């Protein structure tokens, strides 16, 4: 476990505790994106920005065709999923993963690709198909909310001509759009960890509107959304009719058993007539009684809980681990420089602060509450005096669970450190000019 | 305090040097921006899309309460002339909290004595029908609402009501929502894990409302000629102090500050020329802009500040410490600075400061116009400085220069430093000379 | 030059081999992009608001002709020729740009001649004739929104306070614009700003540029993507608030004798736990010359890579050593992780770490046993042709290197560990060690 006690008087005091959930268990939905808007009630002065736009669009969806057909021609039945490595070369387990779940969704891409006049004969922003008796499938058509309420209303107040220029803007700005996604970027559309929200820039970037016709079939549909869990993966590209079919994935975040997060606030204390900030990362991830790191960046935080689509997992060194469970002086430190950094933090009710380099008195007698030259930071709590006040701050504080004598014992420090890119390198050059 | 000669004698050769200022004295103005649309006039047929949208904010904006209320149920006038007489605090009710989780605290209690006037307002906040509308506080005072999504109705919708289905007036008004909703979850999500406090940007705020912040800032006011300034190095910062579930409104605080200038403090850039030494090409790895102020060198990690002509703008001191061999080497052992193997054909090879010229005429053609011939470097040179002394015209390549007099030592072309070892700053390159090091200590 | 079965054994299985292509031999179109709309048709509503637009943009574009004036008034010609004197600062980007800025100005006196008819344009694209020969494409910010929107509403309203929604259509647009054209930018002199960030003085819509312009290479959408296709501000207009912006079209020309080369990473097992190897993913060889790229910057593509300049980065000897047989000095990461890839397929054969996944071929009816001391266990059709992991049935090529392959052992490099506070943390143990 960690121990929170001598962290605190390194600087490190205790933040929220959070439970780790990670996606697992997805569910399926099939649904049509028409990359091509319906213009027949405006065909009669479309110009020719249609052919020049089917041509440009040709060249980006061609390579996405082009890199599934290898795997379209690599899946057959032999019971399952039958693969032929030969024809394929080069491809890693993620890929392989995506060729199965490609050549599963091909079964009702067929059923569904049976209704290639309907999917076309589409003219609204979401038109509902029945792909069989007993299931439908959704239509969404890239800019027909446009068409359908700017372009087709103004077709004979603005000249049609302007209407030529605008629709043809418009589809460039369109097309913009999509190539940060669905450009030369997209090397490998045979892979399911592509966002819904990359996805939907083939809609405009309005993944609000396919997740709600879709359905929220959870409670924890934001979190779900905010990680990006919500997955999808291309399995169908059409030439002809400009359509690709994408079988969105709805997961359910599975609460990992004894795994939790931990969140440490710092806090800048003094040593030797200086301030001081500890280099630890913010957050720890302790699984089974074994403590790790954490890529969090891509993890959405909660107030109870850290989402991810992925397990991010990453290794501790023992030094670092060493420093988390109570070997202090294994902990490094770096010099503060910024006029602004953290002084004070409430954790529990009780306060930890640095009372020489900031204000510090108590508001039951009147009298400043004094840090001295050997102690790095101040546990205040009522034991001391019930109320405190630190600046523009008056704080009444609870009780303190710990050791009675937190302020009266001290500690070992580490080494100071310099974390900047540079500084890195530098440190190395010398260590190794010292060596030799 | 920087040695300028050795510097650039490696390679380092004079930049700009600008000005050290940070965001100060932040005055305050309240704001109200409304998420949800008024659709009065076009709600004969609207549909169920309005409630739907009602329960999806509702959802959002819940936590964003829940957070607020934290503090609201925790702040209170402490009693009598003893002490500042200010707000106390539940700390035991808090639970967990950092210094500036408790500051923004502070800020929303005393914000919630004009909150409460505000609030006041809420049949009149309910009544906007403007994307941008301006009400009256009080006899003295005055606040501003801003409608979500008010433009695209009053232009769009509206005007289109009969032109075109109802029904399709449906779907495009559910889109709009949705795009807002899409737009929002990125600010206002669940990524809000701390709404309390006010480190939040105001263009990151405007994307409440459509992501127009020159809005915000034009209608309350441009203060000051420094403008620009304090919008892009994110020193405007706003503050959410009550939200309401009913209305679906939230109250910002909007913060003003000044921009002070630091006393005794300076950045400096150091342009990077890439130099010759034992037949190849090397550039120096050293920071490009350094702060020096009160005498003192410290780095700064100016990527979050904005770097303009003449100085250099921080919403916070950046202020980063500095390696004790980097103090070293930028006061003049040059021998402790880095330097990197260039393998890049499109690496800078010559600079120009002060109007002299620094060039590795190894690795670039020199010739001299006045005298036609060519400018030759040796070997154990590492930088050719040409000047007017050397002679008024010189050509690098396509470009004919014409070069002032130098300031420092005459005969700078004709003495040489030493030179540091090689680095290697690849990210797997630090992993593997760590373990180089560690395998030769073993 | 790599040795790719020795680092298959390290888990860093063989991948595509891609071509390298760097930008060079730009050709040079010229267009302006007048960021304020005219709105004659509309003046009726236009109010004041344009007035303090005018003020806004202004201030904006005041510190781009200011930058620029440094290098207006110091270069002359005495072919091209410049004062350095009065210039001070400058770097050899700067003063490249500067100097293709004076061979801009031979057309910008020429496209400057027309400024009547730059700003009496009333359409988001124009087409204006500079020359007896050569013409010039002009493009206003918003007359496509001006022309959709509030022209024809104007008549369908009683303006409806027009100005509330053109105040805020061009603060959402003078918004956008602070992002490239706002303090951010300090050096309008160099060219290196892409066409992409250019285009947000016309709403991002770089398509519709580049469409007009008329492209004529096979090679586009890289050049687009790599942000190869850049532009450069030559004058500033404040009286009718115009900029000239010079597109520079370049042409991707192969590196001969360069290749980069894909290695696919696979967990494999070491002292009865699972391991990653720290080792780049992309891997450049020029004329036998092993060298790093941040491939962050430049885009991949199924054969090619792409880069606007030249990423080539030194690598550490060690690091070349370990790319070139010695597999010892390679570095290697713990997994702590449930999703790091498992099996990876090169040349019809498959490479996997049957410990921690299943084997169980279907043609022998029998499952695959990897013993304690093979990182990587090799399958292919000698063995037997069909193999199955999992869910997924796959049928097998035949190797071509040794045959012997998972009968032979090799020696496995030390650990490390890749986060920042991880570097630091080693670093402090390192000198203390020293100490």
């Amino acid at each position: 476990i960690l121990h929170y006690e001598k962290l605190s008087k390194i600087g490190l005091v205790k933040g929220v505790t959070r439970k780790y959930k990670i996606k697992s268990n997805p569910l399926t939905k099939d649904i049509v994106i028409k990359m091509i808007p319906n213009v027949s009630n405006m065909s009669q002065c479309t110009g020719s920005v249609m052919e020049n736009y089917k041509t440009r669009l040709n060249g980006i969806l061609t390579p996405i065709k082009g890199a599934l057909e290898i795997y379209k021609n690599n899946t057959h039945d032999c019971a399952g999923v039958c693969m032929a490595g030969v024809a394929i070369g080069i491809a890693t387990a993620a890929q392989i993963t995506a060729g199965v779940a490609l050549y599963e969704a091909m079964k009702n891409a067929d059923n569904i690709n049976k209704l290639k006049s309907s999917i076309e004969s589409t003219n609204e922003a979401v038109v509902k198909l029945q792909e069989t008796a007993e299931k439908t499938v959704y239509v969404f058509t890239a800019l027909q909310d446009y068409i359908n309420t700017n372009l087709v209303p103004t077709i004979d107040k603005i000249p049609c001509k302007q209407t030529e220029l605008s629709l043809d803007l418009a589809l460039s700005k369109y097309l913009s759009d999509l190539l940060f996604v669905f450009g030369p970027n997209l090397q490998d559309p045979v892979s399911n960890s592509m966002t819904i929200q990359a996805i939907s820039q083939a809609f405009g970037g309005n993944y609000e509107t396919l997740l709600r016709t879709l359905g929220y079939a959870t409670e924890d549909f934001d979190d779900l959304l905010e990680s990006d869990s919500i997955t999808g993966q291309i399995i169908y590209v059409d030439l002809s009719s400009y359509y690709i079919i994408v079988r969105v994935y709805f997961p359910i975040l599975t609460e990992i058993q004894q795994a939790y997060i931990q969140e440490l606030l710092p806090v800048s204390f003094n040593n030797d007539n200086s301030e001081w900030i500890s280099i630890v990362p913010n957050f720890i991830l302790v699984r089974n009684t074994l403590i790790s790191n954490i890529e969090i960046g891509f993890c959405l935080i909660t107030k109870r809980s850290v989402i991810c689509n992925q397990d991010y997992a990453t290794p501790m060194t023992n030094n670092m681990r060493e420093c988390l469970t109570g070997s202090t002086e294994k902990c490094p430190r770096e010099l503060v420089v910024s006029s602004h950094v953290p002084r004070f933090a409430l954790s529990n009710g009780v306060l930890f602060a640095n009372c020489i380099s900031v204000t510090c008195q108590c508001q039951t007698t009147g009298r400043a509450i004094s840090q001295s030259g050997e102690q790095t930071l101040l546990m205040i709590d009522n034991t001391t005096c019930p109320t405190a006040v630190l600046g523009n701050v008056i704080i009444s504080l609870g009780k303190y669970l710990g050791s009675v004598n937190y302020n009266s014992e001290g500690i070992a420090i580490g080494p100071p450190v310099f974390t900047d890119k540079v500084d890195i390198s530098s440190q190395i050059s010398s260590m190794n000019q010292s060596l030799q």
